[PDB]
């Protein structure tokens, strides 16, 4: 899984959203879509226009940017572009980006890794963090990453009827480096490398997270292992040359083609889109637009 397999050591910081007033947050949008179609259903299904599409995208996207507006939060989605070679329906994706322009939420297309362009967006200091589900982000080296930031909220087990609470956490790159015992970034992809990424879905069998965060403090580097008897266990198993692994994490290709802005939503073009062609409900649609009008010009009237 990777450095989710490191949680007890990694720890974040549980906030609430209210926390996050004020703060830019670069969602990774693929992440977030993912989050709505898996979670939010009715009897064991996504849910659906009356022509049986899919809406689970679209209602999780209105319905949760504005709670997150109401909270003070300002996020912009980062889609995916060209993965690298290594490495959702585009209807879906489509649906997705003509529904943020609609709403006035800013989008940017990736060229290539989403959580890249995110954690880009974050160093260059043009938002505040990135938030995914996902630990990506923080090898693509953002300083702070904000877990949990589409599915706030609690809910019922279906077993056990227990209240279910999901919070939202913060991880900043510096204190995961201080709580690992690592110096670096470049570590911490190193270590990334052992247990598996996206671009090493196997990692290394043989090396369990704490042995491969051993090796990583120990001996420094995947370089520097070269020199040891494990490397050959290694070798066999990095589908590529490690230099190359590493620099897609520490090198990714990204884009300066932004320019970051929340505009007001247009309320009879959300009705056209969501009410008559999605078979949305024209009261709750048109109170969230003005919802969100009104979460917008809080941000506002203080900068
Ligand atoms: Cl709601
Ligand atoms: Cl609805």
């Amino acid at each position: 899984m990777g450095l989710a397999e490191l949680r007890e050591l990694i720890e974040p910081e549980e906030t609430d959203l209210r926390a996050l007033a004020g703060r830019e947050i670069a969602i990774d949008a693929f992440n977030a879509l993912y989050q709505f179609l898996t979670t939010i259903m009715k009897d064991g299904r996504p849910l659906m226009d009356s022509r049986g599409r899919i809406t689970s995208h679209l209602n999780g996207l209105l319905y949760r940017t504005v709670n997150l507006v109401e909270e003070g939060i300002k996020p912009v989605y980062v889609f995916d572009g060209e993965p690298p070679d290594l490495k959702l329906d585009e209807s879906l994706v489509e649906d997705a980006k003509r529904l943020l322009d609609l709403m006035g939420i800013p989008w940017v297309q990736a060229p290539s890794e989403g959580e890249a362009q995110c954690a880009y967006m974050a160093r260059c200091g043009d938002v505040w963090a990135t938030g995914s589900q996902d630990y990506d982000s923080l090898l693509f080296g953002s300083p702070r990453l904000v877990r949990n930031i589409t599915i706030v909220g609690k809910r019922k087990h279906p077993h056990t009827g227990e209240i279910i609470e999901v919070k939202p956490e913060i991880m900043r790159l510096e204190d995961v480096l201080d709580q690992l015992g690592l110096e670096s970034r470049e570590q911490l992809v190193d270590l990334a490398i052992l247990l598996g990424t996206d671009y090493n879905p196997d990692g290394v069998p043989g090396i369990g997270p704490k042995r491969a965060l051993q090796l990583i403090r120990k001996y420094g580097s995947l370089d520097e292992l070269k020199d040891t008897d494990i490397w050959p266990k290694i070798e066999r198993h990095l589908p590529v040359e490690p230099e190359k692994l590493r620099r897609l994490f520490l090198e990714p290709e990204v884009t300066d083609d932004y320019e970051l802005d929340w505009d007001e939503p247009d309320e009879e073009g959300l009705v056209e889109f969501l009410v008559e062609e999605r078979d949305f409900s024209e009261d709750r649609v048109r109170r969230a637009v003005e919802r969100l009008k009104e979460a917008l010009q809080e941000l506002r009237k203080g900068g």
